[PDB]
This record gives C-alpha cells, sequence and structure tokens, in this order.
C-alpha cells in the first residue's frame, strides 16, 4: 500500500518534474530568454492571472510519511518533510505574498479556515523549518525512496544549506529588518552548514531510466517554435561566449546565404518585445535561431536543476559584493561560470551537431574566465549586474521561475519592454506577483481579505509589491 519510501518518491518527483509541453518554457518567455513563434503568448507579453494553492496538498502526504516510518530512522524522513514544506510554501509565497503557514495543515484537513500569515512571518517560519531540517538530517542515517539524491544524508545536508542561502538571498531587499537577521544568518550558514563541493551535488532531474528530456522529439512537436532571444545571442556575441553555440542552432536563412555554422554571424537573436506580427514574419522566413539539437534530438538533453553548484557560487558572489560574507567575490563568480561550462561539457557529446565547431574545453574555459569584458570592477551596482547577468545566462532552461524572481529582486538583467506591445495593465513593466486562487475567496474569504487589505489596500493586483519586494 503506502510506506514512507513510496511517499518520499512522490514528494520528490513533484519538486523535480517538468511538463513535456509548452509550459516548460513559460518562465523562459517571462524572463525574455526566448520568443515563441506559434502564437502570441501571455508570458511573452507579460499577462499574469492567478496562481494556485496546490502546494499545500503535499503537507498531508509528508505527515503520513513521517508517521509511517517503520525503523528507527524517523529523523531522515522528518528532515525531508520539513525541507519539502519550506520549499513548497516558499515558492507559493514568492508567487503571491502572504498565505497560511501555522494553520496550513489544519486547513488541508478541513479543521479550520486557515489564517494567512504575513509574508515576513512566512519567511521566518520557512527559515526555522530549514534549520530543523538541517538538524534532523544531521542526526539521521541514509534512507530509501529518494531517486534524486539517493537518500544520502551528506547530500541532503548540502541541499538544505543551498536552499537556506537561496531563500536568504531572496530576502536581500530586507537586509535592515531587525528580526529577520538576513546577513547574519547567511554568514552563519556559510560558516556552519554544508557547502556544495561540485556539480555532483546538484539536486536535479537527469534524463535517460526509461525517460526523456521534456523537449525531446518523442515528447513534443512544439520545441521548433522556440526563438532564442537577443538577451542571449547579443550578450554572448559581445563577450565571445561560446555557450551560444551550445544553446542555439544557426538561423536557416543565414545557412542559405552560405554563412557557416561555426560563424558568429549565422546566429540571430529575436527581440521578444517586438509586435507579434513581426516575430511571426521572422519565424516564417527563418530569420531566427532555434534550440540547439541537444535540447530536442538528444534523449538525455541536460539535467534540470533546482539547486546547483554554479548557482550557489553566483549566490556567494553576490553576498560577497554586498558585504554579507568576507570571501573574494571574483573567485566565487569564476567558480560559478566555470561550473556551468563544465556542466554543459559533462552532459553534451563532443560532436559538431552540438558544439558547431566550438567545443567547451579546459582551454576555452580558462580563456573565457579572464575576458576583460566580464571582470568585476569593484563598483557594487556594476558587479551585482554582472553576477546576475551571468546567472541569467547560466540558468536558461534551469531553475523554473527563479530568473524572473531574481529580476524582481534586483532589476537585472534589464529586460526588453515595449510600451506599444506590453500586454500588462502597466505598459512599462512586468507584473510583480500572481493573484490568489479563486478557491480562497470561495472558501476562506475573510482570511484572504484580511491579507489583501494588509498587503495591498484590499485589491488582489498583479502590479502590487509584496513585502519582500518593498
Ligand atoms: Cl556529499
Ligand atoms: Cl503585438
Ligand atoms: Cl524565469
Ligand atoms: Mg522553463
Amino acid at each position: 500500500k503506502v510506506t514512507s519510501s513510496l511517499l518520499a518518491t512522490g514528494l520528490l518527483l513533484d519538486i523535480t518534474s517538468s511538463s513535456a509541453s509548452k509550459s516548460f518554457i513559460y518562465d523562459e518567455l517571462l524572463a525574455k530568454q526566448m520568443a515563441w513563434g506559434e502564437s502570441m503568448e501571455d508570458y511573452q507579453y507579460n499577462v499574469f492571472g492567478r496562481s494556485g494553492f496546490g502546494g499545500y496538498t503535499t503537507l498531508i502526504n509528508a505527515q503520513k510519511m513521517v508517521e509511517s516510518v517503520s525503523d528507527d530512522n524517523v529523523n531522515a524522513y522528518d528532515g525531508l518533510a520539513h525541507f519539502i514544506k519550506a520549499y513548497k510554501i516558499f515558492y507559493m509565497s514568492m508567487e503571491m505574498g502572504d498565505l497560511p503557514y501555522e494553520e496550513a495543515l489544519q486547513g488541508e484537513l478541513g479543521l479550520v479556515r486557515p489564517k494567512y500569515n504575513t509574508q515576513k512571518e512566512v519567511m521566518n517560519f520557512i527559515l526555522s523549518d530549514l534549520e530543523t531540517a538541517y538538524e534532523l538530517f544531521s542526526t539521521a542515517k541514509d534512507f530509501d525512496g529518494d531517486p534524486i539524491l539517493g537518500g544520502s544524508i551528506s547530500k541532503w545536508k548540502k541541499a538544505t544549506t543551498a536552499f537556506q542561502l537561496k531563500v536568504l538571498m531572496h530576502l536581500s531587499k530586507k537586509e535592515s529588518d531587525a528580526d529577520l537577521k538576513v546577513k547574519e544568518r547567511f554568514a552563519r550558514i556559510v560558516a556552519s552548514g554544508s557547502l556544495m563541493e561540485s556539480n555532483e551535488d546538484n539536486l536535479q532531474m537527469k534524463y535517460a531510466a526509461n525517460t526523456v528530456y521534456p523537449f525531446h522529439n518523442t515528447n513534443t512537436k512544439h520545441a521548433g517554435y522556440a526563438m532564442l532571444s537577443t538577451m542571449l545571442i547579443d550578450k554572448f556575441k559581445a563577450t565571445g561566449d561560446i555557450r551560444m553555440f551550445y544553446y542555439a542552432k544557426p538561423a536557416k536563412a543565414k545557412l542559405n546565404e552560405g554563412v557557416t555554422a561555426d560563424s558568429w554571424d549565422a546566429y540571430i537573436g529575436t527581440d521578444p518585445s517586438l509586435p507579434f506580427e513581426q516575430i511571426e514574419k521572422a519565424y516564417a522566413t527563418e530569420q531566427y535561431s532555434g534550440f540547439n539539437a541537444r535540447y530536442t534530438d538528444y534523449p538525455s538533453g541536460e539535467p534540470v536543476v533546482r539547486l546547483g553548484y554554479a548557482e550557489q557560487n553566483f549566490i556567494l558572489a553576490e553576498a560577497a559584493v554586498r558585504g554579507w560574507i568576507s570571501g573574494d567575490a571574483s573567485a566565487y563568480y569564476k567558480k560559478a561560470i566555470r561550473a556551468h561550462m563544465e556542466f554543459i561539457a559533462s552532459n553534451t557529446p563532443d560532436e559538431e551537431v552540438y558544439h558547431h565547431g566550438h567545443p567547451i574545453t579546459e582551454e576555452a574555459i580558462a580563456a573565457f574566465l579572464e575576458t576583460p569584458a566580464i571582470q568585476l570592477s569593484g563598483e557594487k551596482e556594476e558587479d551585482i549586474e554582472k553576477i546576475l547577468t551571468q546567472r541569467y545566462l547560466a540558468s536558461f532552461m534551469q531553475h523554473p521561475y527563479d530568473v524572473y524572481y531574481d529580476y524582481r529582486r534586483t532589476g537585472y538583467p534589464v529586460l526588453p519592454i515595449n510600451p506599444a506591445t506590453n500586454r500588462n495593465t502597466m505598459n512599462d513593466r512586468l507584473p510583480m506577483r500572481w493573484m490568489y486562487p479563486k478557491s480562497e475567496s470561495d472558501y476562506n474569504l475573510e482570511h484572504q481579505n484580511e491579507a489583501l487589505e494588509r498587503q495591498f489596500g484590499g485589491v488582489d493586483d498583479v502590479n502590487k509589491l509584496m513585502w519582500i519586494l518593498q
């Protein structure tokens, strides 16, 4: 029937799975890393609606998992329980703002209409749940039912640390808050927790027991509509970044004039802020660069990462520039860039169909890391921009919605926005949150309205700023 192991698998697949459909690239569209040639898409032109409370349904399952532990290793699974709770609620609050925390399980069980905690309270509870998760794993033994990190306590301690530092960096606008102690807790975890040691520590989904990358040919007919953005192609060309050749394939209209696949000029970025009819004309005449073949014709594609070694190092770099920790910003930054380049190389065959004549070799990595154009200058805003831009580029097809969250938090990289095409109700910007699910005004109206009055003066609005963004 139902064992702790089987439930663990369920929860873990939930956190790491992707859809084999268009929705996979909705966050790439929001972050402006690509346009979509099939039709005018909401997430390309910045139209938000409501998000969901589906995440809370995992609470009952996590509790059953812990109650069901049949050996003496309850701390392992309880550690997982606390990690999954924090993670799921973290992402819901990132989407929407205040929501239930204290009363969430009671609400799921139908015992109450659950009060909404303030987002500050939510973030504090998330951080306390992660400290508990770290202490639980620390006093636990390896466990069964984990296909992502193999039930390895050492790996779970690193995943918990990694998420702790990600959550704390997302609280950067709240560095002054008296009670949240963001800088202080970030430094303490860096000194006392378990930092990742390599790309082997990534919490990710790898493809190809009998399962293919979400945009393989066998899973979708729609990957062909992807049009890589100027935000990738122009940044790559400007810095001689050979990752362009692994992200993209040549524009067919360039190949037809005799421009070769190894040439930088064969690749065309599409500005996703242009009127859709212009985008459609560029798509029909093949004046655009689509996905590299590794995403679409290569069964294992690349792992889809939630928590990674490169990522953690871009977080450490930003913390260093912000003065949260004492280490050298530039060294973290270059570790991060190197880690992403090695990640690509490790997960891509050395064949022309994938690298187009520019293989990622150790010499290419070493050369790129010392490119003058990407060096940190020691001017704070310029350095945060560089770290966030390299992080943006390294997170194409990765870390669902995180790029957009870092954009909200820092304003980087600056995205293409066109008043005459932007379909948000404010022309000049992206929306800053989703609305709450309709089910909350159907069954928990009073508590939801208290929260809407407190946060926004009463209206559930996509252009209002949640607390962590104020
Ligand atoms: Cl480990
Ligand atoms: Cl349009
Ligand atoms: Cl994103
Ligand atoms: Mg995506």
